[PDB]
C-alpha cells in the first residue's frame, strides 16, 4: 500500500520469503515504525479499497450514548455503587459519554482527562463528583486492559499483509487467505474510528499512555470504544492468521456492535459469551456419517496420566450426539440478547457438518476464536459485594446433636451421626493419621520446605498483620533504610524470624487485604493472601489434603501453561465409545464453610493426627494444653501437640469468618472492612483442599448416596461401574467424569442422565452447586475436546489483551517484548497458520524494537536486531541465500537454536561470507575460510545475540535482615547441623570440582534478593539498564557462548524422513491439518505427547521438591555435574547435606546417582539443556531415543565414537540432533551423526571445562 508499501518495502519482502532478512532492513523498518505517527496509520487505513463483503450495518446508537450519572448512586455504607438495571450481574462499565466530565490535555488539545475540579471536588467528599470520578477512572481502567496502543498492532498487521499470499514450501502453491480488503473487523475499526474523529485532524479515539488514558474530546466517543476496537483487532489479525472462515468472522463483528450497542459492552459480552461454543462445539454431529477418531488406551496406574496410540476409531451413526439437545436454551440466550439471527445461522451451519474430520473441528475453533476476548473490569467494591455475600445453603444441615462438647475450639462428630458428613470425615481423619505418621513429616527440612513454601515476593497482607501486633504491644524490627520492597511475605519473615508461637499468634485472626485480577470471558478474580503465621497455622490443612490427593484420588497439579493441562486425557475421554461429563462446583469458595465442610475437617484433622504427633512441636508451634468437655460431664484439661494446636488455632479463624479490607482505589471513598465466610484464596490449601473435598464427596456419592437414593438396575450399575481412583479426574472445581464404553458402544444417555440429576440434587444437601454439562463434549483445565480433537480456544488468548487490574503503571520498555515473544507462542501451541503466523511476528517484533532514551538532553535511541528474537525462539523467514521457510517454529530458543538453524544452513552461511568479502586465510572447523568474527560482527549478530541475554527490566540493617531470614529458615537446629557438616565436608570432597554448590545457606540471599528485585524501579535505575543494553550493542565479540561453540563441533546427515506415528486422517489439533503443513506433518511424524508433563519431568529429578528459593534442577545438575567431573561419592553426599538431607539419606541418595542410568532429558542438564516449551505437546521422548542415531549412517567413525568414560556425551548429543530436526520445516526426519571436529573425547572435556568453570 504506497504509503505502506512505500516506507517498509525491503522489509515486507525478507519476511515474505522473498528477500534474505537482513539487520540493516529490520532496522531501517523498526526506525519507520517509531516514526509512524498514530494519526498515519488511520490514513494507511483509508488507503484500503475495502470490498463490499467486509461491511455491514453498524449501530447509530453506539456514537450517541447517555450520562453515566443514572448508572451510579451512594449506598447505606457511603459507598459508590452501581446501580442495577439489567440484573444482578449489571454492575460493570456501564456504556455512556464521556466527554464532558474531561479537560482538554496541555500538548494534545484534541484529547482530555477526568476533570481535575470533579476528582478534587470528588476528594472532597462531594457525591455527584465521587460518582464522576468512579466512572472515569473504571472506564479508563477498561481502555487499559491492553499490552499497547492498538495502532501499533494494525501497523504491523498491515506491513506484513502487504507480502500477500505465501507460497507454502510444502504443498508447493499459494495460500487462499482473502486480503484485508475483506477483512471486516478492520474496516469496522477504520469505520467507527472515522466516525468519531469526524473532522478533527487526530483519528485515534483514544491514546493509551503509560500509567492512564485519554480520550479524543468528541461528543461521539462513548466508555464502550477501546474494548469494541480490541476485539476488533483481535478478530483483524487472526482472520489473517488463523485463515479464520471470514463469514464466521462477520458474526463476530456482529456480536461486538451490539454489545456496544447495549448499555454495557463487558455485561453484554458476560450474558453471551456461550452463543459460538454452544451452537458449534456444543451441537456437532447430530448425524454423524464417517470419520476417524483417536483409539488410546489409558496405561496402568491411570495416576499416571500415561497414554498409548493404538489406531483409529472409524466413526458410524452409532456415535451420533447422544447427549441432551440444546437448542431451546441456545435459541432463548439469542432471542432474549438480540441475537437469534447469529444462533440460527450458526446452528444451520453446524447442522450441515455430518463428518467429524479436520473440516469440521476447523469449523468449530474457527466459530470459537470469534468470541470477544476482553478482560472484564469492574470496581474491587462490586467484585467484593457480589462474590463475598451469600453462603450456601445447606438443605440437610448436621444435626446439632451430633456434635461432642468443645475441644478446645473444636467439636468431634459423632459416630453415630446419619449424616452423610459421616463419610467427609473419616476420609479425612484416615488421611490426616497417615500423612502424620510419615516419618519425613517430622523431618527438619520437611518442616522447613513447608515453612519456606510461603516466604515469597507476593504480598501477604503486611499492613494488617502489623497492625494486629501492634494492638498487643509487639513490635516488629522496621529495618529501617534496607532498598527492600516491604509489602512482601520474605518482609514479613525477617520481622518475625526471632518471635515466639505465642506473641504472634492474634495475627492469625488480622484482616486480609484484598487483591485483584481480571480475566477473559469472565468477572474478576478476588485474591484474598493470608500472612505468614496464618500461612504457617494452616499447614495441617494443606498437609492433608495433599496426602489426600496422592494417595486417594485421581487428580491434576496443573498450571496455566497447555503443556501442563494433560492434553492426553482430553483426547481419551472425548474420543467415541468413550463419555466424559464435565462436572463443575460453582461458587466453591462460598461453598466451603465452618457449617459442613470446614467444622468436619478440622475436627478430623485434629483427631486424626493425634498419636503421631503426640509430643512434639510443628514447624515452629508448641504443643499446649486445652480445655476438655469431650466426654459428657467431666471437663479436663488435655494436652495437644504443635499440630494439634495449629489446627486449634486455624479452627478459630475459619469458625470466625474472615475479614476482607477493600481499598476501591477507583470509587473515591470506597474503603472498608468486608467480613464474610467465603474461603481465602490465597491459602496454601485453598486448592488442594477443594481438591480433596471434590474426590471425597464423589465418592461418597458413588458409594453411598446414589446407590441409596435410586433401584433403577442401570443407573446402579454405571454407578458402581465408576471410582474416583479410575474415572473422575480433579482439580479445584474442576472435574471431569469418564466413563468408558465398551464393545457394544457408549453407555446410555438416559441412564447416564439419571446418575446426573441424582448427583445435582446430592450437592444441594451440603451447598454445592454442580454445573453439570452432558454434551458430548469434554472440559477440562480449560481445554475443549471432542471426538478425541483438541479444540484450541482462541478468543482466550487476545492478541492485544493484557491484564492491568490495579492503576500502576506498565513496566517499562522493553518488558513489552517478553509479551510479544509470549504471544507469537500462544500461536505455536493454539495452531495458527505458520507461515501468516511468523511473518506477523516479524512484524510486530520489529514494532516494538525501538526504543527511544533519553540522557540530559542526548537523543538517542536503544535498538535490539533482528538476531535477538532469533534467540528468544523466533524462527527466520529466510537468510544468507537460503530458500525461504525452511526454519519450523519449533525450532528451540537460545544456544540449543542458534545451534540447530546455523547448522541447517552451515554451508550456505559460509559460501554467504566469502560472496561477500568475510574471507581469510585462517580456516575455521565450522565455517572454513569464512570471515565469521567479522561478519557476525557487522551484522550485528553477535550484538543481538549478547543483547537478548540481558534483563530486560531495571535492577548493617542488611546483616540483621538476611540473618532475620536466616533465623526463620534455620530455625531447628538440627537442620543448621546438617548444612554445616555438608560445608566442611564440601571442602574436602567438593570444592573446586564445581562453583556452583546449591545451599540452604544461600536462600536468606535469594529472599533478600527477591526482596529487592520486587521494588519499584528508580528513574536512574532504569537508566543503567539502557546503558547495560547499549553497551552490549557498541561492543565487539569474538564469540558465542562456550557450549555454543562446543556444539558447533557436532556434524550431522539428515536423512529418511519418518514415518507416521499417527493416521493423516485424525484431527489431533483444530487448526493443525493439512492446510497448516509444518504443524501437521511434525504431529503426525513425531507423534503427540501422550503423557501428562509433570509425570514425565518429575521422573527427570532425584528430588521433586525442596526449599523455596533453590532450584530443584539446580541441585540436579550440580549432583550430575560433580559426577561427571569425576568426583567422589562423598562429594555428592555433601551437596546432599548442605540442602537440607540426613546423612544416612545423603549417603544414600548419593551412592545411588553414583550408579545410576540417567535418561537424556534429566542428564542434559549438565549443559543447562532444556526440553523446549514448543516441543511439549510432541512425542519428543521418542524423538530422542529411536530417531538420533549416534551411530553415523555408514557405520563407526573415530571422531564419532563415545569414550569409555563419556557415555554422558549421547544426552547432549541427542538434543542437538533434535533441535536440527525439529528445526527444519516439514517432515520429522531421521537424524545421523557424521562428524565431531576434534573427536568425543575431545568433545567431552570442552564440556566438562563449561561445568567446573560455572560461577567461578
Ligand atoms: C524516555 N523513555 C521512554 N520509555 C518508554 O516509553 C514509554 C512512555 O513514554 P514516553 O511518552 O515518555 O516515552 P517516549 O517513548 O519516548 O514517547 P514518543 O513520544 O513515543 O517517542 C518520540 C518520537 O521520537 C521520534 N522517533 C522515533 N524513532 C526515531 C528514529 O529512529 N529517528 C528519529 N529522528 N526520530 C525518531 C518519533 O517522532 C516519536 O514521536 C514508557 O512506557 C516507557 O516504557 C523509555 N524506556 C526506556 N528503557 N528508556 C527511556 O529512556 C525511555
Ligand atoms: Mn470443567
Amino acid at each position: 500500500s504506497s504509503m505502506i508499501l512505500t516506507q517498509f518495502g525491503p522489509f515486507i519482502e525478507s519476511i515474505s520469503g522473498i528477500t534474505d532478512q537482513s539487520n540493516d532492513v529490520f532496522e531501517d523498518a523498526a526506525k519507520a515504525f517509531s516514526m509512524f505517527t498514530r494519526s498515519d496509520v488511520y490514513k494507511a487505513l483509508d488507503e484500503i479499497p475495502f470490498s463490499d463483503d467486509a461491511m455491514l450495518p453498524i449501530p447509530p446508537t453506539i456514537y450517541t450514548k447517555p450520562s453515566h450519572d443514572s448508572y451510579y448512586y451512594i449506598d447505606a455504607l457511603n459507598r459508590v455503587r452501581r446501580k442495577t438495571y439489567q440484573g444482578p450481574d449489571d454492575v460493570y462499565v456501564p456504556n455512556c459519554s464521556i466527554v464532558e466530565l474531561l479537560e482538554p490535555h496541555e500538548t494534545l488539545t484534541s484529547y482530555g482527562r477526568l476533570s481535575e475540579a470533579i476528582e478534587n471536588r470528588a476528594k472532597d467528599g462531594d457525591s455527584q463528583a465521587r460518582i464522576a470520578t468512579t466512572y472515569g477512572r473504571i472506564a479508563e481502567s477498561q481502555a487499559r486492559q491492553i499490552k499497547a496502543p492498538l495502532e501499533k498492532f494494525v501497523l504491523a498487521l498491515l506491513v506484513a499483509e502487504a507480502g500477500g499470499s505465501l507460497y507454502d514450501p510444502v504443498l508447493q502453491k499459494y495460500d487462499e487467505i482473502p486480503d484485508l480488503s475483506h477483512n471486516c473487523p478492520l474496516w469496522c475499526f477504520r469505520e467507527i474510528c472515522r466516525h468519531i474523529s469526524g473532522p478533527l485532524p487526530d483519528r485515534a479515539p483514544y491514546l493509551y499512555l503509560s500509567a492512564g488514558v485519554f480520550w479524543l474530546m468528541s461528543p461521539r466517543m462513548t466508555s464502550a470504544i477501546p474494548p469494541l476496537l480490541s476485539d476488533l483487532v483481535n478478530l483483524a489479525i487472526l482472520q489473517q492468521t488463523a485463515g479464520l472462515d471470514p463469514s464466521l468472522v462477520k458474526l463476530g463483528v456482529q456480536i461486538c456492535l451490539h454489545a456496544a450497542a447495549s448499555s454495557s459492552y463487558s455485561w453484554f459480552i458476560l450474558k453471551t459469551k456461550s452463543i459460538f461454543p454452544q451452537n458449534t462445539l456444543h451441537s456437532m454431529y447430530e448425524s454423524l456419517e464417517g470419520g476417524y477418531c483417536p483409539n488410546l488406551e489409558w496405561l496402568e496406574p491411570r495416576s499416571d496420566y500415561k497414554f498409548m496410540y493404538m489406531g483409529v476409531m472409524p466413526l458410524s451413526a452409532k456415535y451420533a450426539r447422544s447427549a441432551p439437545s440444546n437448542d431451546k436454551k441456545a435459541r432463548e440466550l439469542g432471542e432474549k440478547y438480540g441475537l437469534s439471527s447469529v444462533v440460527g445461522e450458526l446452528r444451520k451451519r453446524t447442522k450441515t457438518y455430518v463428518k467429524h474430520d479436520f473440516a469440521s473441528v476447523r469449523y468449530i475453533r474457527d466459530a470459537m476464536a470469534c468470541t470477544s476476548g476482553i478482560f472484564l473490569v469492574r470496581t474491587p467494591t462490586e467484585t467484593v459485594l457480589q462474590e463475598y455475600t451469600q453462603s450456601p445453603e445447606i438443605k440437610v444441615p448436621i444435626p446439632q446433636k451430633d456434635w461432642t462438647g468443645p475441644i478446645g475450639e473444636i467439636r468431634i462428630l459423632k459416630d453415630t451421626t446419619s449424616s452423610i458428613a459421616r463419610y467427609l470425615y473419616r476420609t479425612w481423619y484416615l488421611a490426616a493419621a497417615r500423612m502424620a505418621a510419615q516419618p519425613r513429616t517430622w523431618d527438619p527440612l520437611f518442616q522447613a520446605i513447608m515453612r519456606s513454601q510461603y516466604v515469597t515476593a507476593r504480598g501477604g497482607s503486611g499492613a494488617a498483620l502489623r497492625e494486629s501486633l501492634y494492638a498487643i504491644n509487639v513490635s516488629l524490627p522496621d529495618f529501617k533504610g534496607l532498598p527492600v520492597k516491604a509489602a512482601t511475605k520474605i518482609f514479613q519473615a525477617a520481622q518475625l524470624a526471632n518471635l515466639p508461637f505465642s506473641h504472634t499468634s492474634v495475627a492469625i485472626l488480622a484482616d486480609t487485604s484484598m487483591g485483584l485480577r481480571n480475566q477473559v470471558q469472565r468477572r474478576p478474580r478476588s485474591i484474598m493472601p493470608l500472612n505468614v503465621p496464618q500461612q504457617q497455622v494452616s499447614a495441617p490443612h494443606t498437609l492433608t489434603a495433599d496426602y489426600i490427593n496422592y494417595h486417594m484420588n485421581l487428580s491434576p497439579t496443573s498450571g496455566s501453561a497447555v503443556i501442563e493441562k494433560v492434553i492426553p486425557l482430553g483426547v481419551y475421554a472425548s474420543s467415541p465409545p468413550n463419555q466424559s461429563i464435565n462436572i463443575d462446583i460453582s461458587a466453591c469458595d462460598a461453598s466451603i464453610t465452618w457449617d459442613f465442610f470446614l467444622s468436619v475437617i478440622m475436627a478430623a484433622i485434629h483427631e486424626g493426627v493425634a498419636s503421631s504427633s503426640i509430643g512434639k512441636p510443628f514447624m515452629g508451634v508448641p504443643a499446649s494444653i486445652v480445655n476438655d468437655e469431650s466426654v459428657v460431664g467431666v471437663r479436663a484439661a488435655r494436652p495437644i501437640s504443635g499440630m494439634q494446636n495449629m489446627i486449634q488455632h486455624l479452627s478459630k479463624l475459619y469458625k470466625r469468618g474472615f475479614s476482607y479490607r477493600v481499598n476501591d482505589s477507583f470509587s473515591p471513598g470506597n474503603d472498608f472492612t468486608h467480613m464474610t465466610t467465603t474461603f481465602p484464596s490465597g491459602s496454601t490449601a485453598t486448592s488442594t483442599e477443594h481438591t480433596a473435598n471434590n474426590s471425597t464427596m464423589m465418592e461418597t456419592f458413588l458409594t453411598v448416596w446414589g446407590p441409596e437414593h435410586t433401584d433403577d438396575p442401570d443407573v446402579l450399575r454405571l454407578m458402581k461401574s465408576l471410582t474416583i481412583q479410575r474415572n473422575y479426574v480433579c482439580q479445584g472445581d474442576d472435574g471431569l467424569m469418564i466413563i468408558d464404553g465398551t464393545t457394544a458402544g457408549k453407555v446410555n444417555s438416559e441412564t447416564i442422565q439419571n446418575d446426573l440429576e441424582l448427583i445435582s440434587k446430592y450437592g444441594e444437601e451440603f451447598g454445592w452447586k454442580y454445573d453439570i454439562a452432558y454434551d458430548g463434549t469434554a472440559e477440562y483445565l480449560k481445554l475443549y475436546f471432542i471426538f478425541g480433537c483438541r479444540i484450541p480456544n482462541l478468543s482466550r488468548h487476545p492478541i492485544v489483551g493484557k491484564e492491568r487490574a490495579n492503576s500502576s503503571a506498565e513496566e517499562p520498555w522493553p518488558a513489552i517484548l517478553d509479551q510479544i515473544m509470549g504471544v507469537f507462542f500462544n500461536g505455536v501451541h493454539d495452531g495458527l497458520q505458520w507461515q501468516r503466523w511468523i511473518r506477523y511476528s516479524w512484524a510486530l517484533c520489529c514494532a516494538f524494537s525501538r526504543q527511544r532514551t533519553m540522557i540530559g538532553e542526548s537523543v538517542g535511541y536503544l535498538q535490539y536486531p533482528m538476531w535477538s528474537f532469533v534467540y528468544w525462539g523466533l524462527p527466520l523467514v529466510k537468510a544468507f541465500g537460503s530458500d525461504p521457510w525452511i526454519f519450523s517454529w519449533y525450532m528451540p530458543t537460545g544456544d540449543l537454536g542458534m545451534y540447530s538453524w546455523i547448522s541447517l544452513i552451515r554451508p550456505l552461511m559460509t559460501r554467504w561470507m566469502v560472496a561477500n568479502g568475510y574471507v581469510t586465510d585462517r580456516c575455521s572447523t565450522v565455517f572454513g575460510n569464512a570471515d565469521y568474527r567479522r561478519c557476525f560482527n557487522e551484522l550485528k549478530l553477535y550484538q543481538g545475540y549478547y543483547m537478548a541475554q540481558l534483563p530486560r527490566n531495571p535492577k548493617e540493617v542488611r546483616e540483621q535482615f538476611t540473618q532475620a531470614l536466616s533465623d526463620y529458615l534455620m530455625q531447628n537446629p538440627e537442620l543448621k547441623s546438617r548444612v554445616l557438616r555438608g560445608r566442611s565436608e564440601w571442602e574436602k570432597y567438593g570444592a573446586g570440582i564445581i562453583h556452583n554448590p546449591p545451599s540452604l545457606f544461600d536462600v536468606p540471599h535469594k529472599w533478600y534478593q527477591g526482596a529487592q528485585e520486587a521494588a519499584i524501579a528508580t528513574r536512574e535505575e532504569l537508566a543503567e539498564m539502557d546503558e547495560t543494553l547499549m553497551r552490549a550493542r557498541r561492543h565487539s565479540y569474538s564469540s558465542f557462548s562456550k557450549l555454543l561453540e562446543a556444539y558447533l563441533l557436532v556434524k550431522w546427515r539428515m536423512c529418511e524422513a519418518r514415518e507416521p506415528s499417527v493416521d493423516l486422517r485424525l484431527p489431533l489439533c483444530a487448526g493443525i491439518d493439512p492446510l497448516n503443513s509444518d504443524p501437521f506433518l511434525k504431529m503426525v511424524s513425531v507423534g503427540p505427547m501422550l503423557q501428562s508433563t509433570r509425570k514425565y519431568f518429575a521422573q527427570t529429578l532425584f528430588m521433586a521438591k525442596t526449599v523455596s528459593g533453590l532450584d530443584v534442577n539446580a541441585i540436579d545438575s550440580a549432583l550430575l555435574r560433580l559426577r561427571t567431573l569425576g568426583a567422589d561419592k562423598k562429594a555428592l553426599t555433601a551437596q546432599l547435606l548442605m540442602v537440607g538431607l540426613q546423612e544416612s539419606e545423603a549417603d544414600a541418595l548419593a551412592g545411588k546417582i553414583m550408579l545410576q542410568d540417567v535418561n537424556t532429558v534429566q542428564l542434559a542438564r549438565v549443559v543447562n539443556l532444556a526440553v523446549p516449551d514448543t516441543w511439549m505437546s510432541l512425542d519428543f521422548d521418542s524423538m530422542f531415543k529411536h530417531h538420533v542415531k549416534l551411530l553415523p549412517k555408514d557405520g563407526r567413525h573415530l571422531n564419532t565414537d563415545i569414550p569409555p568414560r563419556m557415555g554422558w556425551l549421547r544426552a547432549i548429543l541427542r538434543f542437538l540432533g533434535a533441535g536440527m530436526v525439529m528445526t527444519a520445516t516439514g517432515v520429522a526426519v531421521d537424524i545421523y551423526l557424521e562428524d565431531i571436529h576434534g573427536g568425543g573425547r575431545s568433545l567431552g572435556q570442552r564440556f566438562m571445562t563449561w561445568m567446573r568453570q560455572e560461577g567461578r
